[PDB]
């Protein structure tokens, strides 16, 4: 049961999970602004790690469907 | 709590994860905002599930140790 050292999310790791995921699932930054409520200009300010308000977030999140938990 | 680390996280399941991590560790919510570098009321914000800024919530997080991951 190998012990590591791995990494919690910080605000710029999380807009990088987001990145990572809606490219995975092929969308575009429109589509999956379209998908989560938001502005692409948001979307944008929110994977480049920009702050913002935590329902936006929330909504990014549960639009791409990505699920975050606690440790 | 288990109802809640057994599950993703939303607004207010994160509130009521620092508030029940907050409580456990025996903090007033001025010594956790303390901790945390926040006001009384921001923290009493959070914990409530209104909205503020993503920053402010990782601030709250990091300063009484919760850590969040990808599921």
């Amino acid at each position: 049961l190998e012990t590591i050292m791995a990494s919690p999310l910080n605000q710029q790791s999380l807009g990088l999970l987001i990145k990572e995921r809606r490219k995975s699932a092929a969308l575009t930054q429109d589509v999956a602004a379209m998908l989560c409520g938001v502005t692409k200009k948001t979307l944008i300010r929110v994977e480049k790690g920009e702050d913002v308000y935590i329902s936006t977030v929330f909504k990014i999140l549960d639009g791409l469907g990505i699920d975050i938990v606690s440790a």
